[PDB]
């Protein structure tokens, strides 16, 4: 979403989000750090290729051809510089010149020391309470983005972790067609399509970076949850970690965990989908979680088995037509969880990543809300570890990642919605240790 210095009237009118970095000659004189060698303001590269016919409403949704309905000029940073104003470094690099390498290690959460486990829980909680220093979120669609008087931009501050909840919501929300019309929901810019793995990769990378800066700890890393144990229970749902079950309400988190204090954002879909607004920064209910508790649906009362991970890594094509939740022999669809681990599509099956979400039988199993449960972070670093192992094992073969006719948002060169600056699925389709500055301490079944 957008840097707060682009959420102004002047920026939104000009169509340009190219903020200053260190301007000594007055405003506008160091856009993108161009006085240094760090970058320049330039025209946005945005995918214009066709999408699947599932989405018939071309012209109605601000997420189409992202980010052109808000900005047509962005910062392009030179070399290994990066950031909205080119004031920081590409992933895996540090220093004033972005020339010193760093490689952080994402570890199994259960292998951390007692001091590390406590450091991670408190870091998450500080992120839930700390205002994001850079990004503000929209509360209205672009038509209304500048307010009632046309001079009051409809952006709100939001916390580091709630921003993480919001960008996921914005990517899955229904297309609003107008008051009294039923909003269109056969659309998803981050799921049920080839961009699932790369979208959630960037999502995690953005949170890890924000928390490194929040903590002033450059080597801080996001741990993962090996949910592929076949267990009856949530082995990270304990009060030194993500919270055990409350003894007073089986759907709430134990009051002896900080996460019982969290209040969720974006749970008011009936307001958003009928009035045409967007999720804002006002929190509401608490986290609901009830592992293995979906008695109406026995298939989601047990986690994926270890062999499910080994089987899905035997699927050699990243994705297969029609590049959707009913693709077969698609690695992306297998690990996302709409196929069984071998690749066989079945409308009734839910495996791996999907199975882990629904196992939680609560907030974590609802697409617009699930990042509100912080188990999301660890569920997705593990899903990303499977993806990273696939990228090594099959030499990052992007050839099946379609350039066109994928569901809207999922063309290979689409800018993943709504990340800023524009970032394509291709930029994330790389083995992480060599290219993104992190690796997983993990071993795979065989
Ligand atoms: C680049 O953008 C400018 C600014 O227009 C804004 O860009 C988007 C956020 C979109 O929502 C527009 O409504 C915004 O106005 C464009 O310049 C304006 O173009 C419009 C018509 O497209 C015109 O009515 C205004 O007078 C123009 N104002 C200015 C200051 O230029 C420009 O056309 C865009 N260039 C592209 C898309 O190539
Ligand atoms: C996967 O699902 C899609 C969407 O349901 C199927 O594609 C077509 O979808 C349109 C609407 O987008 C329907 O009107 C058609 O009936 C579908 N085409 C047909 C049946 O030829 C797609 O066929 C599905 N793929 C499967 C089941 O393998
Ligand atoms: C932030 O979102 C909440 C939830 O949609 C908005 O509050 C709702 O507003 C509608 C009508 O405006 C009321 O009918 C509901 O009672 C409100 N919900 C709650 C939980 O109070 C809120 O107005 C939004 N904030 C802004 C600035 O738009
Ligand atoms: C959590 O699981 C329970 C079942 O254990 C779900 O409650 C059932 O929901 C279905 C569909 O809405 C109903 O037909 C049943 O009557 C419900 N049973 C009970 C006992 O409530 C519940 O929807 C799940 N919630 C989440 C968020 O996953
Ligand atoms: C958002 O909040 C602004 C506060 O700006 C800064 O935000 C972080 C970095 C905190 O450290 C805080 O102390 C800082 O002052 C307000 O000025 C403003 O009301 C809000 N702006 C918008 C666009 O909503
Ligand atoms: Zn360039
Ligand atoms: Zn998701
Ligand atoms: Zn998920």
């Amino acid at each position: 979403q957008f840097p707060r210095q682009c959420a102004t009237v002047e920026a939104l009118r000009s169509g340009m989000c190219c903020p200053d970095l260190s301007p000594v000659s007055g405003p506008g004189t160091d856009r993108c750090g161009s006085s240094s060698g760090r970058g320049r303001c330039e025209a946005v590269t945005a995918d214009s290729r066709p999408h699947s016919p599932q989405y018939p409403h071309d012209g109605r949704d601000d997420r189409e051809v992202w980010p052109l309905r808000f900005f047509n000029r962005t910062c392009h940073c030179n070399g290994n510089f990066s950031g909205h104003n080119c004031g920081t470094c590409r992933p895996g690099w540090r220093g004033a010149a972005c020339d010193q390498r760093v490689l952080i290690v994402r570890r199994n959460l259960l292998d951390l020391s007692k001091e590390e486990k406590n450091h991670f829980v408190r870091a998450l909680d500080m992120a839930k309470r700390t205002t994001h220093p850079l990004f503000v979120i929209a509360t209205r669609r672009s038509e209304e983005i500048l307010g009632p008087d046309g001079n009051t931009p409809q952006f709100e501050n939001i916390s580091i972790y709630n921003y993480f909840v919001w960008t996921h919501y914005y990517s899955v929300k229904k297309t609003f067609l107008g008051v009294g019309q039923e909003s269109f929901g056969e659309v998803d810019f981050s799921h049920e399509g080839p961009a699932f793995l790369t979208w959630h990769r960037y999502h995690l990378l953005r949170l890890e970076k924000d928390m490194q800066e929040m903590l002033q700890e450059p080597s801080f890393s996001l741990p993962y949850w090996n949910f592929a144990t076949g267990k009856n229970v949530c082995d990270i749902c304990t009060d030194d970690l993500m919270g055990s079950r409350s003894n007073f309400d089986s759907t709430l988190i134990s009051p002896n965990s900080v996460f019982s204090q969290w209040r969720v954002v974006c749970d008011s879909l009936e307001d958003y989908d009928t009035l045409g607004t967007l999720c804002n920064s006002t929190e509401d209910g608490p986290i609901r979680r009830n592992p293995a508790g979906n008695v109406a649906r026995p298939m989601v009362q047990r986690l994926p088995e270890p062999q499910d991970v080994a089987q899905c890594l035997e699927v050699g094509l990243f994705d297969t037509p029609p590049f959707y939740s009913n693709s077969t022999n698609s690695f992306r669809n297998t690990v996302e969880g709409y196929s069984d681990p071998t690749g066989k599509y079945d409308p009734a099956v839910r495996s791996l990543h999907n199975l882990a979400h629904l196992f939680l039988n609560g907030t974590g199993g609802q697409t617009h809300l699930s990042p509100n449960d912080p188990i999301f972070v660890l569920l997705h670093t593990f899903t990303d570890a499977v993806f990273d192992e696939w990228l090594r094992r099959y030499n990052a073969d992007i050839s099946t990642f379609p350039l066109e006719n994928a569901p809207i948002g999922h063309n290979r060169q689409y800018n993943m919605v709504p990340f800023w600056p524009p970032v394509t699925n291709t930029e994330m389709f790389v083995t992480a240790p060599d290219n993104l500055g992190y690796t997983y301490e993990i071993q795979w079944p065989s």
